[PDB]
């Protein structure tokens, strides 16, 4: 009833990486290592790097799923709010209820789990291109953390799982996400709150 969030590099040394985008007021996506928390604007590109020590087999996939971070909300499916699920902003592939989309990957598949009702988006894992040391998935988050009737100010985590062709676990990593109007200011504020604490 609750997806695991335990970090697990597995046999391939799987882990995420994030760009260093800074905290200017204009920044649209920024990652705080101190908080393990991505701050992003609504529906903007969030680059998430996938790092491995060795190449996983053909047919490996990479799944993203959101859960509520607070234990008392963890059994509730994270979904878009009653406004955004009805705003007809379909990309033609993502169901309108799904918070997390993958940008620019026609092989993305969106799952409504028939048992847990949780949403996820999964893409094939690809080896890095020539001259690159990792691959990158571009995610979009389609509601604000503050959306009433949806996340409703509750923090979420994104869990990224590396899976084999059957969906079995090969690796797992995760990060908190805040979807907000001013990620740069919010990252600065939360890092300051962490330093003061
Ligand atoms: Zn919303």
């Amino acid at each position: 009833s609750v997806p695991s969030q335990k970090t697990y590099q597995g046999s391939y040394g799987f882990r995420l990486g994030f760009l260093h985008s800074g905290t200017a007021k204009s920044v649209t996506c920024t990652y705080s290592p101190a908080l393990n928390k991505l701050f992003c604007q609504l529906a903007k590109t969030c680059p998430v790097q996938l790092w491995v020590d060795s190449t996983p087999p053909p047919g490996t996939r990479v799944r993203a799923m959101a859960i509520y971070k607070q234990s008392q909300h963890m059994t509730e499916v994270v979904r878009r709010c009653p406004h955004h699920e009805r705003c007809s902003d379909s990309d033609g592939l993502a169901p309108p209820q799904h918070l997390i989309r993958v940008e620019g990957n026609l092989r993305a598949e969106y799952l409504d789990d028939r048992n847990t009702f949780r949403h996820s988006v999964v893409v094939p894992h690809e080896p890095p291109e020539v001259g690159s040391d990792c691959t990158t998935i571009h995610y979009n988050y389609m509601c604000y953390s503050s959306c009433m009737g949806g996340m409703n100010r509750r923090p979420i985590l994104t869990i990224i799982t590396l899976e084999d062709s059957s969906g079995n676990l090969l690796g797992r990593d995760s990060f908190e996400v805040r979807v907000c109007a001013c990620p740069g200011r919010d990252r600065r504020t939360e890092e300051e709150n962490l330093r003061k604490k």
